[PDB]
């Protein structure tokens, strides 16, 4: 009765994975938005994790149920062969999708890749071409193949498929396939992680704060803006916001600006909101005497009050003066500006206080990208790690091996060809494919 409840179990996984997988290559497939190098990678990964689940899963699914292998000693050696490949790809796209983008984010360019969609379909076949030579020549030359008595009679038997390895294959093909990508993949993502928190200035500060519409809207107040927080005038009235927005430009945008004109705005009222400071008495101490992180926190409130308007907080500007922060921050609490926008005063009061970025972390579109793709590192990682682990310690420890728990912790592998569809939800441009695809 178990074999029922395991079949069904067992079944929904082989579906989530083939689905789940199709979904995420035909999206790239046919979306133009999502044609990129990132998701070139996306695209490799997701073709292992299809593989996986419909040339791996099945078959292992069947051994399970059947409690023996019905498909002869040659499709026993190849599906080996094919379930090594699929893990040692998925994980050296991982590592490569890492370098890329840390090599991006240290370049001038910061979100975008150095790589070209021609050099990066030729990394993509490199990996596959060298993942498919380290793992079907040591089994189809029989270089794995173990020496105990048991192991042979499991190899000359056509309805045994017990993956049985020497200790030195268990060794070598578990580092140049899996620790080794691992290893490089966790130092190099961490620093992505460092540089993008590291990286961050007063301009995708207020991006964050302020927001980006190419369309006329109303704040809090209820005062017409555009782009990133430029308010057009105090005037309720759509045409005086529109002259004014004319005026500005210097052309006829009918209310509509492109994203090179509203980056223009933008450099324009940051440079303003820093001459302001350095021409206000009251102001120009306090910002001298801040460091690089808290300075933009001052430009930020400036932006969005004024120079006269920060002025006003003699109390609180006097204890960032005196380095005070945890007593200018309960000030800054106690005010008509914390009242009107809790949510960005918050941010800026946490930046004073800590002198970090921690409350701008992950906000950014750009950076809620590397944090997807660090899920589905991450979780790669949590999913084939006890397995590997495992696998490594049963080769100098000799026992407590099994077959019971080696199949379930590859298993929590298998299951992992199912998740990063799932984690691609998070991106919004895959959202917008997925439910345009399943028509919903
Ligand atoms: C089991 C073995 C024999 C089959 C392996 C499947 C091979 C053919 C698949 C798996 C991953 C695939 C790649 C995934 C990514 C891209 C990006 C796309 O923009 C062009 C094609 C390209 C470069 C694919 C070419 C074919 C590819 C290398
Ligand atoms: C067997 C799985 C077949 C999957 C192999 C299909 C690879 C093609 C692909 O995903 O790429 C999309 C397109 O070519 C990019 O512009
Ligand atoms: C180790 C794996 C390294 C894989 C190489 C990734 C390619 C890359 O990140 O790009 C480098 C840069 O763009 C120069 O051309
Ligand atoms: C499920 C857990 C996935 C682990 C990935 C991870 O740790 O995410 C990195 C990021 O820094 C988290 O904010
Ligand atoms: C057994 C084979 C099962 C599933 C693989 C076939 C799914 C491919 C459908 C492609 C449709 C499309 O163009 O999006
Ligand atoms: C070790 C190889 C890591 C090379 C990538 C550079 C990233 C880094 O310097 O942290
Ligand atoms: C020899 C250790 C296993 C191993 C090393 C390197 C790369 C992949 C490896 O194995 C992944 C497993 O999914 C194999 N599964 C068997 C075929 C049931």
């Amino acid at each position: 009765v178990w074999v029922v409840g395991m079949g069904i179990v067992m079944s929904l996984i082989v579906l989530a994975i083939v689905f789940g997988n199709v979904l995420v290559i035909t999206a790239i497939a046919k979306f133009e938005r999502l044609q990129t190098v990132t998701n070139y990678f996306i695209t490799s990964l997701a073709c292992a994790d299809l593989v996986m689940g419909l040339a791996v899963v099945p078959f292992g699914a069947a051994h399970i149920l059947m409690k023996m292998w019905t498909f002869g000693n040659f499709w026993c050696e190849f599906w080996t062969s094919i379930d090594v490949l699929c893990v040692t790809a998925s994980i050296w796209t991982l590592c490569v999708i890492a370098v890329d983008r840390y090599f991006a984010i240290t370049s001038p360019f910061k979100y975008q890749s150095l790589l070209t969609k021609n050099k990066a379909r030729v990394i993509i076949l490199m990996v596959w071409i060298v993942s498919g030579l380290t793992s079907f020549l040591p089994i189809q030359m029989h270089w794995y193949r173990a020496t105990h008595q048991e192991a042979i009679n499991c190899y000359a038997e056509e309805t045994c498929c017990d993956f049985f390895t020497n200790q030195a294959y268990a060794i070598a093909s578990s580092i140049v396939s899996f620790y080794v990508p691992l290893v490089i993949m966790v130092f190099v993502y961490s620093r992505v992680f460092q540089e993008a928190k590291r990286q961050l200035n007063i301009f995708e500060m207020l991006r964050i704060d302020e927001g980006l519409r190419l369309k006329i809207y109303k704040d809090t107040e209820g005062y017409y803006t555009i782009g990133i927080g430029h308010l057009l005038t105090k005037s309720p009235s759509l045409n005086a916001a529109k002259s004014e927005l004319d005026k500005a430009i210097g052309r006829n945008t009918n209310g509509v600006i492109t994203k090179d004109e509203a980056e223009k705005l933008f450099n324009q009222d940051v440079d303003a909101a820093v001459r302001g400071i350095l021409r206000n008495a009251k102001l120009k101490p306090v910002y001298d005497s801040l460091d690089a992180v808290r300075r933009a926190a001052l430009i930020n409130m400036v932006f969005q009050m004024g120079e006269t308007g920060v002025a006003g907080f003699t109390n609180s500007l006097r204890m960032l003066q005196q380095k005070r922060w945890d007593e200018a921050a309960v000030n800054l609490a106690k005010s008509r500006w914390y009242n009107q926008t809790p949510n960005r005063a918050k941010r800026v009061i946490t930046t004073f206080r800590t002198g970090t970025w921690d409350a701008y972390k992950f906000c950014l579109k750009e950076h809620k990208a590397l944090k997807t793709l660090g899920i589905i590192m991450g979780t790669f990682t949590l999913c084939w790690l006890p397995f590997f682990i495992v696998n490594i310690v049963h080769v100098i420890q000799d026992n407590l091996i099994r077959k019971e728990v080696y199949i379930l912790l590859n298993w929590i592998g298998y299951v992992n060809s199912g998740f990063n569809p799932l984690i691609y939800c998070r991106s919004p441009d895959f959202r917008i494919a997925f439910q345009e695809l399943l028509c919903l």
